[PDB]
């Protein structure tokens, strides 16, 4: 049998979007209220409170009403002034990408760039900060998703703080799937969204903003105002007694309310543990069947996405097509520099269950062997299962 | 009895958000696909084709992934450059407000302004264009929702076209609820969204873009690129064979698919008729009970919102609060310079059914008489019902 | 305009089914678990607990897996033995109807029957019980819905208990819309369901069963066993540690879970008060416009349904057709003896909001006047609104 | 990690209930209409027509409003009278169980019984009919779910027809998942439901009834009338111009409408192929890892359920508990005389996709090896995948 391209797949095991939690799908269909209805104003306030609790935040996170690329661009537009000296950290497609936004708001850009399967060495950051005391803003991506690798943002953040500089973090593809919070890395702007590990659809930004960052942006006359890119306009909009700059995405808010309920109710630690175990099992299965994990070492491999290097002579696009057509299972391509060079299996929210690593490994193995490889698929499943049983 | 503020209302009869069509609420909970899944790529293309059909467009409309203020700001940012002289037409809050974005992107701003219960006079527009050959861009709002009034954008669009200028039209709160389309008014940029008459929640923009606007925007060095504010980035994103600039709002696209299906299957003309009839019934009831429609004349009054002038002396905020606490019925306040001046009752998509005019009339009249007025509520119901019964 | 018969109506204002609460519609789409899954076994136990709390019950109510006609037939089949002498009370279509089931299980049937717009006089019941001391079982319908009238079941129940007899109550169309509970009327079997005032779809029975009734049925060798009609087989099925006689309606259970949440959370007293106020307003509007409430006196009129007598020369079926085609509003016909003689407006769960009485009155008036009546429709709305405002 | 019993599982891979198709979960939340609303009357008729098409029926199937045990009991109660001599065929729990209802409605019961891993032998059936001209009714179960085995009902139906007897077929767990229809097996009463392979929840019965069965049931004074157990009451209820004996399960009808659409649109043959392929893959994996399929032979093994014999010595209950606690995967126990003897993995509607066989194999093998077995799990996955890859 074959699954046609026009029809739904059986399992989406991508690095996001994945199908949302079923409770969230239902939550998206909640009553759409007028945004100035007193019941919605109370709801919105409560959703901000739930976000604050989930993000372990000492102050209110800001919800912005676009998918997290809005928070990332807006953070650059608001926190980076033309006299700032920005140090961008790039270990992948998104990290490198952020440097273009920094360059938009300040002409002074320093960068540390490493190969796109490695992580940023905190010591290289320390060295650069010593060499360049004029640095005022540092930007970093936690999980550079097209690579399935993790940067040590907490150790980086402590150094940035040591040098009196501001920190911007992209935690879009990491928050909720591992232990990470604005406080943990001393972030001044920490950008995430519910559309990766939190198992909601794209549409909203969750942004932690330090009191120091508030002061800086508010004093910046170039910080966007009366703009979709404005953070400062949203400063008090959490409050049931205050207006919204423009109409909030009411249905996405209902979905986020549910996503947060699920996370808080399951218990964030339990949620992180199942992501990490699923990815661990996946990596063990990948290695045991005769494939290689992309990341240069296992210690920097993401618990929320496994990237698998494409063997020579293997068309990565035909591989993904074959996994879907044969087995109903969808994986992600790479992006930019990793496009064509690896395949990505997400472990995110509802897909972060070890049984899905088993399903992923089988579909991946199957498609590889269809392409003429001779993978030990059984050995792979057994290695992944040994990982799961060892944790039991 | 009284309805708690924290509790959900009975009927939301605002000028938007209103509750989405029940089908759209379910559509919102459809499977969330990977955006690069072939079934999603095909869906996305066929949603643009549905929008193209609904908008009677000769070319593809652009869907942008923010609620339509994004379209308005992006249209300014991309089309207007400092070489342009902009004529902004302002008969209300949104028309006036567009001039502020116009002024952000060119220092040359001409305006025609009328009080916020009137419409722009096409003869005034013709006279202004003749007197100012230097005008290159004209902006206009079709239904300036906070006043519940309509501008003659088709006659205006034709004058503007003869002049040789670009037309930017805000049709957010009119499209789907009355006869209007980009090529009816020769619009270069026509911004609408499904969050008013089409009965979907806030979060997407549907934009008609003329070939001439494409060329102007793509030439402009100051037009947003690699930005949430970018129209140009999204030009080819309709195609199943092309990437998305950033992750589309998958659930909102699902809701929009359904909303377009509903509109196209019911028949646009039939849909416009029931908005007009609901509104006509509303105005007749308002007048008969002893209130005044805000609009300077009945001929410019919107078929998708009835604004009702607050009697001098009546506290409009307390009135709306009373309509909800007593009757469970929610109305919109005015906005900006109409706030405190009028109450608004939307007739939009699911609420554009004449029986909701009856409910609205009784709650508004009920609240008014509790504020000490002495309205002829029964007379008002009978006049609205005569309009319903007369409908040939 | 006209609403076609094939398409959805705008408002269903029937005596049931009405559209379910929106939370319940969503609840129906909850994950369907295996019925022997430990999570479902816990859920089922919890839903029985919620039912017990809502019904003010000292022991566990039994959930049966068919709409309440199952509970009614099964109560007759299990509680009425061939040597029982049954006194059936009939003030309408359902009360009279129950006598046929009693006659199925015992040849000894006494009846008190009154006209189908009146209620049972508790004194007539007292008189009959004195005249017939051999009576062992008494059956009564609380709200004989096709008549929109209420029997004094608490006063009847105290008398039945005084004479040592068993009481069967049909509270299908009353429980949840007024103060009524198995304990209140001393019922031995009290049959209701969530498909009227509780605002869920048809599919389940909620049955209060006295310890005395348990003893009787269990000792009855004719009580259905290994049967859809069995009550005794379900005795312990509430328990997470016990099997289900056959597969429970898992989705209906999810809907009931939500329906009960809504009722308990709103507060049963507040729920009863809004039903009673909506019906009161309706009756006042009916009388003021020149129509007559069916019930022989206002004191026996149901708070959960208003029945309106059809004027001479008026085709009741054409009337309902006209209300739906003109205004999008659906009413119920009568049944049996009341078919053709009255129209029924339910006030049940989500339709038990006074604004819906206003909508109902207008549609009813409108259709009457289309049929050549000359109703004072305005006066009707004003009288209903005066009722609502008097309660404010 | 471990999955809490109170918490929802990851994958329900039982022999029913399984989670409904996502479309069906949404269908369940469609508008609940008044059952005498013309749009509902029309819906109900068109759902019977869809069922008629799906069942390849020459006449209307009857929908009964209880889960299919209602159909089975009603079929006995209505068709079998004490003049009948019944031959009940029992190869498992449900076949044996039907004889108990047969014996309730006629004292004359003949049986052919085989052990609960075998199928009925048609030659034995032919021999029995020849030896007993007095047989007038024959009962048979197609897929006796607790054994995961199939009877040759088409050959049996033909023998029974030649004899001159009535055939009652239980196809609850086979219809929709393999080639079977009332007129394939000359069924007089063919009972199925959408709660297994059609992927809807429990609560409705779909019954094919021959014209001869109609005449026999309608003649029988002991056939249930004015009863939940009545087939005859529901004869004309398909028609939009006819009443319902009692209130139909409106939401379940909505779910069924969707389930029929899915089945008919996918194409029944394609649907049967994917159940067969999933099951074939499952059996191959079970055998390769070192377990035994319960069925006496592969040829009688069901394409909609694989029963796996518990190794002697293994605690089957603890095993299922372990598969859920370790892997989040839920299997069915056996029932009655198969309880403790085997574990069941359903391949039904949404779970009939070969990738779920892979997940099931890994969880079952995983649980077994935790119970001390030494299965070749990888071998098992590779054998199941060879079957998937071989599928021409």
């Amino acid at each position: 049998m074959r699954y046609p391209e026009h029809a739904d797949p059986v399992i989406t095991l991508t690095a996001g979007p994945v199908n949302a939690y079923p409770e969230v799908l239902r939550g998206l269909g909640r009553t759409v209220l007028y945004d100035y209805d007193p019941a919605f104003q109370l709801l919105y306030e409560k959703v901000v409170d739930k976000a604050q609790k989930a993000m372990r935040l000492s102050n209110k996170p800001v919800i912005l009403h676009g998918e997290p690329v809005l928070g990332l661009e807006a953070a650059a537009a608001s926190l980076i002034s033309p006299d700032d000296v920005v140090l961008n950290l790039a270990s992948g497609v998104y990290g490198k990408g952020f440097g273009y936004w920094a360059k938009r708001y300040s002409p002074h850009l320093l960068e540390i760039e490493v190969p796109y399967n490695e992580a940023i060495d905190p010591q290289a950051v320390a060295d650069m900060l010593k060499a360049h005391p004029e640095i005022t803003v540092v930007s970093v991506c936690h999980h550079d998703t097209p690579s399935g690798t993790i940067n040590p943002i907490d150790a980086i953040g402590a150094l940035v703080s040591a040098h009196g500089a501001y920190l911007i973090v992209d935690a879009v593809s990491s928050f909720g799937g591992m232990k990470t919070h604005p406080e943990d890395c001393k972030a001044d702007i920490y950008v995430t969204g519910p559309n990766k590990c939190l198992g909601a659809p794209p549409g909203l930004t969750m942004m932690g903003v330090s009191e120091r960052a508030w002061a800086k942006m508010k004093a910046n006359p170039l910080a966007p105002r009366a703009s979709m890119l404005s953070i400062v306009d949203w400063e008090n909009a959490w409050s049931r007694d205050k207006p919204f700059p423009f109409t909030p995405s009411v249905s996405e808010i209902n979905g986020l309310d549910v996503a947060l309920d699920l996370y808080l109710n399951e218990g964030p630690e339990a949620v992180w543990a199942r992501h990490a175990l699923t990815a661990k099992a996946m990596r063990a299965g990948v290695t045991a069947m005769g494939l290689s994990v992309w990341a240069a070492s296992d210690s920097i491999a993401s618990p929320t996405t496994t990237a698998v290097r494409t063997p020579d002579g293997v068309d990565e696009k035909a591989l993904r097509q074959a996994a879907r057509a044969r087995y109903g299972v969808v994986f992600s391509s790479g992006r930019g520099e990793t496009l064509g060079k690896l395949t990505r299996i997400g472990h995110m929210g509802p897909t972060a269950q070890p049984i899905y690593a088993i399903a992923a490994l089988t579909a991946l193995g199957g498609a590889m062997n269809a392409a003429g490889r001779k993978l030990a698929i059984g050995k792979g499943i057994e290695a992944a299962l040994a990982v799961i049983d060892a944790d039991a």
